[PDB]
DNA sequence: AAAATAAAAGGAAGTG
DNA sequence: TCACTTCCTTTTATTT
């Protein structure tokens, strides 16, 4: 199945929700969420996996967080702002 | 100088 | 044991 980072590294190089996320420094792997338009993009991600709640935010980004440990996605201490480590984009 | 509102944070139990 | 998901609470940041 899908990782959440891969669905999210997948929209970025797809333009395919541009409203809601963007890339902020497609060289350092930095992206950001629209603070209006991120519950939508919360949504689709919960009904690409069938869960049995619909998704939120506040509940994606807890998985987020988690990716700390594990290096795939650390937070950047700005505003809805996070970052792919180079493993996860090339070298 | 406060509120109000949003963001971030993280423990812990739940789910296939 | 992954890979989140759900819930709850508290702290921190921003915006109003």
């Amino acid at each position: 199945k899908i990782r959440l980072y891969q669905f999210l590294l997948d929209l970025l190089r797809s333009g395919d929700m541009k409203d809601s996320i963007w890339w902020v420094d497609k060289d350092k792997g930095t992206f950001q969420f629209s603070s209006k338009h991120k519950e939508a993009l919360a949504h689709r991600w919960g009904i690409q996996k069938g869960n049995r709640k619909k998704m939120t935010y506040q509940k994606m980004a807890r998985a987020l967080r988690n990716y700390g440990k594990t290096g795939e996605v650390k937070k950047v201490k700005k505003k809805l702002t996070y970052q792919f480590s180079g493993e996860v984009l090339g070298r």
